[PDB]
Formats: structure tokens, C-alpha cells, sequence
């Protein structure tokens, strides 16, 4: 699914993944989220399952930004973890978590969850 | 934080991450499960604020291990999302997700969350 | 928002939820789950929030479920956690954890985590 | 194990989680914290797993606090799901999710998770 996970995936809220799936299992790109406290272009790393099930199952991968870029910097980090779903409705299905650096008496706090759906739309 | 997170950590379960932090905010090593259908070690790549808060907030970061290596495939990905805390005991606090490849009819059931808390010891 | 909540809901799988919202925040009622092994309703409890903000913002709520009823017992719950949105479309938009008993080698793996969306239709 | 998990709890925040383990599966009690925009004692209710196996395994047990009483309300519910876990040295070891109600706009942020150990000391 090189080919498939290869190019510009747009979510729910309108932000921006672009990414390159390697014949090795990586993902390198870049991400632009439509909300929150970030502008423009942020870079991305992650992997995925260079040889899925052949079953019908979905591909997993994950990716990483660090919220820091020539623009701002939100002290953050937000992993997505998900499957690629191929085919006329191709997409990619996450659930994402965004740690915030903090104090320890803030740590309770640090951490966000939600989940993003990807398509090439 | 380039020199404190760069090294090999150890999580509560016995899992070794072993990570290089870049200058320009890259992550990138290996990562052995002591617990699950894995063996050896698996790439990881990931991100992490490289100009955090100098107001004692912990460093932001993430990585992510796609469970393929050279031994076996479990066709899954997990994703960290965290902190690095500096000091006497330096500490990485993590939350993670584990997606597997599922069909669409198990997707409700294809990712597991936890919490890792990685030291130098 | 008590005659709002109080109702038949049913999610993006087909499950069925039955909800009476009390007048001092408690939610009582029953769930059917349209997968996974489960069947016929088991017993909820939750709270909402009965004093909502009144500048557009959703209703909190959770609900919790154990998976034992007089058919089956899975030796598990799920709790659910989100915000009810009012109006023409109606919805409770949740994100939810599924944690298992397990022995303690288990553990790591005890708790899926997932979201559900819930309609009048 | 409705006697062993009936009583009062702390967390490693120092949050006080009285509960009563009902014969039928219900939880009932009140729950303190000792961190955020909280003050005094919480409504809970949920439910536990009335029937654990009998492996080894920890008991299945969820509740929900919504965040109003009578001297505050955040507009905000968190629902703990995790297990039981007998012996010397009793544990409740949780996971949770903390939702706010949010405009629309705002929804992408309304879930902070985390995880709580609680004991009897």
C-alpha cells in the first residue's frame, strides 16, 4: 500500500496531511492542522505496515508532529494511530493523542484524545 | 533536551526504547516489547519539541513502532505521545495506542490505550 | 436538557441506547450492544451535567456499563464520556474505554478505546 | 468482591473515591479532587463486574462524575473505566476521560485522558 498511503490526505477539519510512504515502513511528510494554536506547515514521522494482511484487514501506521515550526511553537506533540483502508472511498481511520508539555502539577492535564478520519477528498 | 532523551530507556514492563534525539527535532532508534507477540527489535521514528518552555513544563514528544520486523509481523502500530521530565530521575511519561489491521466489521475493537513511564535505570 | 437526553439512541454499529436523564444529573437505563460478545441489555448508570452553559456549548455526560447480564458475562465494562448536542440533529458525541479483568500479565492489554456517536434515528 | 472494593480510596493526586459496591453490580458514592477547578464532594455512580472469574483476573468496574454540585460546575464529566485488583495490597487501576461541553468549534479539544491508581492508604 506504498502507492496508496503515497500523497495529500485532508480530515474532518479541513487540515492537511501530506505524506510519503517508504518500500522500508516509513512515513516522512508534513502536516497542517486547520485549528488550534499552529500555522502552516509542520513536520511529520511515523511508520507503517510495509506487508499488511491480505485478508481484507486494514494496514496499520502511525505518525508523530512536535507543534514547533519557523512560526510557532505550542510546546506539543500529537501522535495518530489508525489503519489505511484502501479502495473508491480510500481513507485512513485514527485515533490521536496530543500531550502538551507541563509542569508536574499540570500533568493530570497534559494530554488530549480524539480521533481524525482521513480521505483523499 | 538532545542529550537528556538521547539513550536507551526502560519502561515499567521491561521494554527497551532506544532513541537518538537530532537537532532538528528527530527521533530515531529502536524499540524492544518485553510483553506481546514480539521479538528483537523493531524501528521506531518520532518527534519532540527541540526549544521547549524554560519555565520548568516537561519536553513534548512522540514516536511510533509499526510491530514489523525481520522475526515477525503482528500487523499493528503504536503510537507514544509524552513528555520528557529532566533531573536526578529523567523520566519520559507516555500515554500510547496500539491500532491493529482489522476488518471493517472489528474496527470498533482495533486499537488498545495505555500509559509507559520510561527511566535511564 | 433533561427531555432531550431522555430517550432511544442508537450508534453508527446498530446498538441500541435507552436513557432516562433524572432532574439531580443521573442517567439510568439500558444498553444493547449490535457487536462484540454481548446480548440482549445490560444495566446503566451515568451523570450529566443538569446546569449547562447557555453560550452554544454541548451537555456533558457519562455512562458506564458492565457486560453481565443474566445471558452472558464478559467480564468487562465500558464507560462512555462526551457531550450532548442539541437540536434538529440531535447527538451524543462520545468516545468511550472498554477495560477487561485481566491477571496482571494481562494488564497492558486490558483497555480498548473507541468513539461512538449516538442519534434519535 | 463487594466488600473488597465498598469503602474509601485515594489516587495518587490525593483524590478521596468513596464508594458503595451494591449485590446487583451498581456503584454509588461521592468523589473529591484534589486537583482542578473542584471543590468538595461529586455524585458518582457506575457499575463493577458482580461475578469476576475466578483465574486470577481483575474485576471490571467503570463510574462517571459530572463536575457540578453545589458550589461549582466546570460543565464537565470524567468516566474511570478499569479493574479491581484484590490482595495485601488493593488497587483500583484505571484509565479515564475527562469531556467538557464544547461549541462545535472547540469539540476537537473536549476529551483530556489519563489514568489513576487508587488504594485503601
Amino acid at each position: 500500500d506504498q502507492a496508496g498511503i503515497t500523497g495529500t490526505w485532508y480530515n474532518q477539519l479541513g487540515s492537511t496531511f501530506i505524506v510519503t510512504a517508504g518500500a522500508d515502513g516509513a512515513l516522512t511528510g508534513t502536516y497542517e492542522s486547520a485549528v488550534g494554536n499552529a500555522e502552516s506547515r509542520y513536520v511529520l514521522t511515523g511508520r507503517y505496515d510495509s506487508a499488511p494482511a491480505t485478508d481484507g484487514s486494514g494496514t496499520a501506521l502511525g505518525w508523530t508532529v512536535a507543534w514547533k515550526n519557523n512560526y510557532r511553537n505550542a510546546h506539543s506533540a500529537t501522535t495518530w494511530s489508525g489503519q489505511y483502508v484502501g479502495g473508491a472511498e480510500a481513507r485512513i481511520n485514527t485515533q490521536w493523542l496530543l500531550t502538551s508539555g507541563t509542569t508536574e502539577a499540570n500533568a493530570w492535564k497534559s494530554t488530549l484524545v480524539g480521533h481524525d478520519t482521513f480521505t483523499k477528498v
